[PDB]
């Protein structure tokens, strides 16, 4: 360093860095927020679709439990019930392995990331201290180079732990951010093509019931 | 009466009509075990759309949420919220103004005929007495014409006031019984009717949302 202020504007620079590098955190944990309210949600969507599976199916149950053995359509019925149950098992499972599943994966990389963002800070101020420690032992009217060569050392290794984890999230947390949109994306066209076609086969089935209803009230008239 | 055993005769026509109409009791009683039945499920199955619905929109609100101003589709997001939440909302709604209002008012009719029941009963245990009494009465070593005039009496109004809740009953449990079928045809094609409808309609929605995150994820590209 010496009169080129060299350590001085390693600081300001390292400074600008870290300015830039806070505003990467602050978007970083609003992703972590949105993935996890988005997980909320999709259970909460799941959880309702098995609750609609699962009322659906006794309806059924009790329709074909009144059913008389001379009326029209009963093993219809019982048929329409088993197909309808497939097709709600199956659309939950799908959801399950793909979407859910995708979000969970996607969720546990935040919190190693979370981890080594904890040590680069600790690992900064380390780095801190010790570029401020030599600027100091430069500057001293008496020049001990003994102590001002240790203090290097110590400046190099602290610099070069931080830098360490430092570049790797300078990578990693804009990419991570990045990847937002994809992800969305992919969840939600995984959600909606799988209702898209859960809508379409289920509707099948029920007009094969109201055409058994019309058969079984056409046969009592 | 006296030796043609007309009252004799009475009694066992009576007993062998009462136990034709204490089977249709067993019936009305299944009748109304199954409407309650089917009441609890129904009710069941709506509460199971309105938590679709309910959980359905959030999962929406939360990706217009995420969204970026730069992003396309942002509008049709919203809309295709707006659209399901509608549909979702009319499909309850008519479920409960039909094949819930109709099952409601079905299950209405049961309490008074059941207190018309308790009624009969009664009714035809003053009969069955005054019967046995004027029996009694007519067959003495003395001969009371005041008194078997009064008994006379008696049983002609204990016979007149069961038949009249008698002959009702007897025409009202039956035609119950088999309106039975038609109330199960019609609520059953009120629910199929609308279902069939309403998945239909929302796949169209469904199709909406993943050709938008399609194009999101070509732009993005």
């Amino acid at each position: 360093r010496a009169q080129e202020k060299v350590l001085q504007k390693l600081g300001k620079a390292d400074e600008t860095k870290d300015e830039q590098f806070e505003e990467y955190v602050q978007n970083f944990k609003r992703q972590e927020a949105e993935g996890t309210r988005l997980q909320r949600e999709l259970r909460g969507y799941l959880a309702a679709i098995k609750g609609m599976q699962e009322a659906s199916m006794k309806l059924t149950e009790s329709l074909h439990e009144v059913y008389e053995p001379d009326w029209y359509g009963r093993e219809d019925v019982k048929m329409v019930g088993e197909k309808c149950d497939v097709l709600w098992e199956d659309f939950h499972q799908k959801l399950v392995d793909e979407s859910l599943l995708t979000l969970d994966t996607y969720l546990g990389q935040f919190p190693d990331i979370k981890n080594r963002i904890a040590k680069r800070s600790r690992k900064l101020v380390d780095y801190d201290s010790a570029r401020h420690h030599l600027e100091a032992l430069q500057s001293s009217k008496r020049k001990d180079e003994s102590r001002i060569s240790k203090a290097e050392e110590e400046f190099q290794k602290a610099q070069k732990v931080f830098e360490e984890f430092n570049v790797d999230l300078q990578e990693e947390l804009p990419s991570l951010w990045s990847r937002r949109v994809g992800f969305y994306v992919n969840t939600f066209k995984n959600v909606s093509s799988l209702e898209a076609k859960f809508h379409k086969e289920i509707a099948v089935l029920c007009h094969k019931l109201y055409e058994v209803m019309t058969k079984l009230g056409d046969q009592h008239a």
